[PDB]
């Protein structure tokens, strides 16, 4: 039970506390029929002052500042996301791969942001929310979970959750992040085990993801409407991360990971793994893929030119 | 299991929300193997300030601070009382009619001074290693939580001890004894009489008187050594008979009404309440007082 907050870093110990107080807190908060104008500008915040007492992990003083609470307990309900559920990934161990973290059970992405990033994302906060109710929470784009303001030092850092574009549990052999716009991989990045890959990259190697008609014509009937909806809101240079999982690779890396210690297979929940998609019957390699917009935060022709590319993705 | 925090007084929803965060907050840390030096100058301290969010019962902005909250609650243990009980006796329900007990009437809310916490820390080692000593078996005020709520820029101090009556048992007659009432308090649904009301009135019989004595002693003798005097007996009366699925006359749980005694065998049919209280020439204070409560257990 006892959930000792216990992180590699004390500003780690100090967002599994916030978000463990501020979900608890919105725990005693009914939820509402419908959200107002200011929830849209309201915040919580807490100063703590723990004086020789409870600092074995959290420090004696810090501050946690929530954006918006009430949104945000929305929007996760309209992602599906049970808010003890979103908790426990946050608060059982601590975030992982130190910024851009994941939870340890790699369900949510949380990212640093500018205080620029911030106020963007109340700019676009209600027009986000609303293209969310109407989309009935399907769309392409980053789906924002929370997002905190933590003072650790007297220093401030800025957080956004959102769900891991990649599967919890599938692992990722390829990757892409993918503009359209007149972009390639450094020797240095290509250094790294997983490169992320882009755009000539991908078109080099002659790559294309077989997914079968019907997932095609979602997919784009999602882009188009998330492209259009960003254009709107005159938003550039965001992406599209392309994670590829190669089944059997993934198989034989079983096998050897269990021999090394003794010393289903493509398959995937569509409501936790939300962005997967089988490879075509007809495929060559039986792979899964996980496509998503991201980084939109930091415009018609962008959208278009990013929309035709993508398109041209899939077969 | 919405805790709303809704109280008659913001400052009253606040003492529920902060009993609830102090409390869950705890429950995150370990019980120690012992107490150390500065854990009795240790305190949490939480200031609030929400904008536009979650004030449909506490105010926007407010402080809350705990004293010493390892000792509090070791102390808590140490007098046989659950911390989530505990939780749920302040927070469950507004505490009723400063002078409070919770809802369930099990604790007593004491509004006190800055120079009553000042006193509190100044004796708070030695009436720990006390009730240490004692296994908890003491007719001392029992100290279970201290805080500071500032709202409104008002700073509010608070001691929580366990209620000297029974949270059910109706008292029908009670004494504060070291004088006697004023008329106006004379003409109360429920006054309080003292020493000279006592023994022109004539009135307490039990089993126990012995044990009762033997505690008394021993608390006040500590009293004496911390030079702490002008503290009382408190002491009630339930008349079953005027009193009288349910809980029958006379009926009470010892491990809930700790000071509760069921009259003699032998006796003109009642359940007596006793305890000390208010302790925030001593030698002779305590021997007298504990030579004039000798003389009420027959
Ligand atoms: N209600 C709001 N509306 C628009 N921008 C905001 C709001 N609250 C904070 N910001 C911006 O978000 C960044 C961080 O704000 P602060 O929470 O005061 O650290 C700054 O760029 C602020 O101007
Ligand atoms: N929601 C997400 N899920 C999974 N990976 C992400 C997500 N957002 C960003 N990334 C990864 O983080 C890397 C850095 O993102 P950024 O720092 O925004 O460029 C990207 O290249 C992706 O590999
Ligand atoms: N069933 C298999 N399918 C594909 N590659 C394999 C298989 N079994 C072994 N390998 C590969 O052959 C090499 C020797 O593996 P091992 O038999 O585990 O020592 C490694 O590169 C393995 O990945
Ligand atoms: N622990 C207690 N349990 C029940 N009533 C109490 C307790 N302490 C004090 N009182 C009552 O609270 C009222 C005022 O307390 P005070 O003025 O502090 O002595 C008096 O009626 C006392 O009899």
């Amino acid at each position: 039970k006892v959930k000792l907050f216990r992180a590699s870093e004390p500003i780690l110990s100090v967002l599994m506390w916030g978000v463990n107080h501020t979900i608890n807190e919105l725990s005693n908060v009914p939820v509402p029929v419908m959200l107002m104008p200011d929830d849209f500008k309201a915040y919580s915040k807490i100063k703590v002052d723990n004086h020789l007492f409870n600092k074995e992990n959290l420090p004696s003083r810090f501050k946690f500042k929530e954006y918006c609470p009430m949104v945000f307990r929305n929007l996760r309900e309209r992602f599906g996301i049970d808010d003890q559920d979103y908790q426990n990934s946050v608060t059982r161990s601590a975030p992982i791969n130190s910024r851009f973290l994941t939870t340890y059970d790699r369900r949510f992405v949380i990212k640093t942001v500018s205080s620029e990033d911030v106020a963007e994302m109340h700019n676009i906060l209600k027009k986000y929310h609303q293209f969310i109710v109407e989309c009935h929470g399907n769309t392409l784009l980053p789906q924002f979970l929370g997002m905190y303001r933590l003072t650790v030092d007297g220093v401030e850092t800025y957080m956004v959750v959102t769900r891991n574009v990649f599967s919890h549990r599938l692992t990722v052999h390829r990757k892409y992040d993918l503009k359209g716009s007149t972009r390639e991989a450094s020797d240095k990045e290509k250094a790294k085990d997983l490169p992320t890959f882009k755009d000539n990259d991908f078109l080099n190697e002659g790559q294309k993801l077989h997914v079968g008609e019907e997932s095609k014509k979602n997919f784009l009937e999602k882009l188009k409407r998330d492209v259009e909806f960003l254009a709107q809101l005159k938003i550039m240079d965001y992406s599209l991360l392309v994670g590829i999982h190669d089944v059997d690779r993934a198989e034989q890396e079983e096998m050897e990971v269990e021999e090394r210690a003794e010393d289903g297979p493509g398959e995937f929940d569509p409501s936790v793994d939300v962005y997967a998609m089988k490879s075509h019957e007809s495929s060559p390699k039986k792979e899964v893929y996980f496509m998503a917009i991201i980084d939109i935060l930091t415009p018609e022709q962008y959208s278009k030119r990013f929309n035709e590319f993508m398109s041209n993705i899939l077969t």
